[PDB]
């Protein structure tokens, strides 16, 4: 009886159906039977737990340390080594891949969350200039203020909240400090004062916001712009789908820039399928072909064309990938070079969920509270993260 792939993912929409079908097809021709999956990270761990765990699950960051303890995922040594993993990966990413030095996921995308989207024609009637800094980034706030538009479009929940602060952090402290408040929990950073500076911009930058915001989806605030209500919405790359569903072109009609502070600064979201530990010889076969397929050009392109991030990939042709896209590749390989490549906390690249859940818990709090001290919010800040670690 032929192997089967049991992939569990959340990777829903029609564009993303095109490189699943991909993936599909080819495991089809290599011998191989194809199922699908799209609170489930419970169950999936208890399915693991009693010896039934799917071939693969998307499951990224620093929970991949957590699956790996456990010993349940699997060891890719043979098919790493076969297709030069090592050579193909950027040294940053393939660690994040590896539990006691072996592969055990395989990486799928690169967003970048550090960007800011911008409408050029709400910016020219406003007479604002694109933003480099943070003074500047004010200074374009309050044209677009003066000329009636929303400056800052933005949505209420928490962990856009915390992607507004984490690029404040990145741009205030820089990424070496970015890198000892989120990465590494260096109390000192976390108490400091410029962390107390961090907090008392993001209060600043609440008062460009729309007060009446909460609970709003990314799109919703995305739409905003795209329809010539606001100026700016601070996002990552994912936002580039909705100017293109909605017709839109880079330049013309939209402009990706860093935040602004944060130039020579990447902050990664990196996908990946974590693979589990199998029994079956032939279901071993299958996953193995997966992990190989799902690093390969056609994949790895399709892909990242109709999701708007970066693929993994070094060797790629970006000149068959959209504007912003090849940007984003040039900054990356900027930052790799030097101390630029960071984690997102906001998404789940820098820290345990929990620690994560205490940054936004204290982020949203204060961005909430007009009267909040930002000397108080670094005390709990620290205090939060200690006590959920």
């Amino acid at each position: 009886n032929p192997g089967t792939v049991d992939v569990l993912h959340w990777w829903t929409s029609g564009g993303e159906a095109k490189a699943v079908e991909t993936l599909k097809q080819q495991i089809q021709k290599d011998g191989f039977i194809w199922k699908d999956n799209a609170a489930a990270m419970t169950v999936l761990k208890t399915r693991a737990i009693s010896g039934n765990p799917p071939s693969a699950a998307q499951i990224k960051g620093p929970d991949i340390q957590e699956w790996g303890a456990l010993g349940l995922l699997t060891e890719l040594d043979d098919v790493a080594a076969a297709n030069k993993w090592d050579d193909l990966l950027p040294r940053q990413v393939a660690d994040i891949m590896k539990y006691d030095g072996h592969y055990v996921a395989v990486p799928v995308n690169i967003h970048r969350v550090n960007w800011l989207w911008i409408n050029p024609q709400v910016f020219d009637k406003a007479g604002a200039k694109v933003p480099t800094t943070l003074d500047e980034l004010f200074a374009a706030a309050d044209k677009l203020k003066a000329a009636g538009f929303i400056p800052l479009a933005h949505g209420g929940q928490p962990w856009q909240d915390s992607t507004v602060f984490e690029d404040l952090v990145l741009s205030i402290l820089g990424p070496k400090g970015y890198h000892a408040a989120f990465v590494d929990l260096d109390e000192k950073t976390l108490t400091g004062p410029q962390m107390t500076e961090a907090f008392a911009t993001l209060k600043r930058l609440g008062t460009y916001m729309d007060p009446n915001r909460a609970g709003r989806d990314w799109n919703i605030a995305a739409a905003e712009v795209i329809n010539g209500k606001a100026g700016m919405q601070i996002m990552g790359d994912w936002a580039k789908s909705e100017w293109s569903a909605a017709g839109k072109v880079a330049g013309k009609d939209y402009q990706c820039v860093a935040f602004p502070g944060t130039q020579g600064s990447f902050a990664y979201n990196i996908d990946s399928l974590a693979m589990f530990k199998l029994k079956d010889a032939n279901d071993i076969k299958a996953q193995n072909d997966l992990a190989k397929v799902a690093l390969e050009p056609e994949f790895q392109t399709v892909f990242n064309q109709n999701k708007g991030s970066l693929p993994v990939r070094q060797d790629m042709d970006m000149s068959k990938f959209d504007a912003c896209t090849q940007k984003s590749a040039a900054d990356f390989k900027e930052a790799a070079k030097g101390d630029g490549l960071q984690p997102s906390m906001a998404h789940n690249m820098a820290t345990t969920l929990a620690v994560q859940g205490a940054i936004f818990d204290v982020v949203t709090n204060f961005l909430n509270d007009p009267q909040a001290e930002p000397a108080t919010a670094v005390k709990q800040l620290n205090a939060a993260i200690k006590a959920a670690r």
